């Protein structure tokens, strides 16, 4: 298998070298995380799923770019992968810094690779126990290539395993048609909210899809926009050079750029940010989708914008910058609202 793999892949490259290896493996009808690991003894080396010692070992190669996206956003931001913290039970990381800014969900993590490719491209990439892409970071040229061979060396998996074992996904909960469903409750709980953090256990509470209970709360907690307004947002942001909040995931793993953004550029159905130390990726027709969205809190009302595919995933978010313990800022509440609902 590994071997017929490598050598399908390339010859698809051969003969569509726009192919990145996500599509590549689509089109094999094999998960992203099998095909790399088919370069395993070509220019793959297997890693031990050690995150309490991978993570924090990133720091020494300096300056790198971090990548998360999900079906229809890629998120890429450049900074060192500092500072790392990883929780007593190993199972939650944070990476805290005015630049690379991650949440990490470790219990999905699955596999880890260092990639050197020749072109020599490095790079660590991580898959869930689909074989679905988590995380990559690449080293560029600013980082510390002489960290590198030790890095790998030290988290050197002791079977190559050119295979990768993937796990069947758990089944999706019963999906709850509207009805179903305590509004009022749900609306009371919503009110109620201290923590956009206990924005989750609200809707399991309440059995709520997250675009079911936009659907539910009402018109001052939440409502419909115009698909085609977000790329507007951005626009309107980069000419007054406020500061936001762009936070692009998956089941795994949430990244975010906090700053101002500059150059916005339109390619085909792509929404770009294309900015020094952040790129942005957003394919505008997966978008299903677009909230606005109001949540109380011990800061005060935080508002955001969020975008779905039509599976009812997030795809992106944006918020106003802020500290925590700082209520969000007036010029980016005006922004946030100044776009009127369907």
């Amino acid at each position: 298998s590994p071997a017929e793999l490598y050598r399908a892949w390339q010859d698809l490259r051969a003969e569509r070298p726009q192919l990145r290896a996500r599509d590549a493996a689509a089109l094999l009808q094999v998960s992203e995380g099998e095909l790399v690991a088919s370069r395993v003894g070509i220019d793959a080396v297997r890693l031990r799923p050690d995150w309490a010692a991978l993570l924090p070992a990133l720091g020494e190669l300096g300056p790198i770019m971090a990548l998360t996206r999900n079906e229809h956003c890629v998120h890429e931001r450049k900074g060192p992968y500092r500072e790392v913290t990883v929780s007593a039970n190993g199972q939650m990381g944070l990476v805290v810094s005015p630049d690379i800014d991650l949440r990490l969900f470790l219990g999905g993590w699955n596999a880890v690779f260092a990639i050197a490719e020749e072109t020599t491209q490095r790079s660590i990439q991580v898959f869930d126990q689909q074989g679905v892409a988590v995380h990559k970071v690449f080293l560029a040229e600013a980082s510390d290539v002489r960290a590198w061979e030790p890095l790998v060396e030290r988290l050197r998996a002791a079977e190559q395993d050119a295979v990768l074992a993937l796990h069947e996904p758990r089944a999706p909960a019963a999906a709850l048609v509207d009805a179903q469903i305590d509004a009022a409750a749900l609306r009371e709980g919503w009110a109620a909210l201290k923590d956009t953090h206990h924005f989750h256990a609200l809707l399991k509470k309440h059995g709520a899809q997250r675009t079911q209970a936009l659907r539910l709360a009402g018109g001052e907690w939440a409502e419909r926009l115009d698909n085609g307004d977000l790329a507007k947002l951005f626009e309107a942001a980069a000419e007054s050079g406020l500061p936001i909040m762009v936070f692009v995931g998956n089941a795994h793993c949430i990244q975010i750029h906090t700053g101002p953004v500059c150059n916005l550029k339109w390619l085909d159905d792509w929404f770009n940010v294309l900015d020094p130390e952040f790129n942005l990726h957003l394919k505008t027709t997966g978008i299903a989708e677009l909230w606005r969205v109001r949540k109380p809190s011990t800061d005060g009302i935080v508002t955001s914008w969020e975008a779905f595919d039509p599976d009812g995933e997030l795809i992106v978010q944006l918020f106003g910058a802020r500290k925590p313990g700082e209520p969000e800022r007036d010029d980016w509440r005006e922004l946030a609202e100044s776009f009127k609902a369907l």
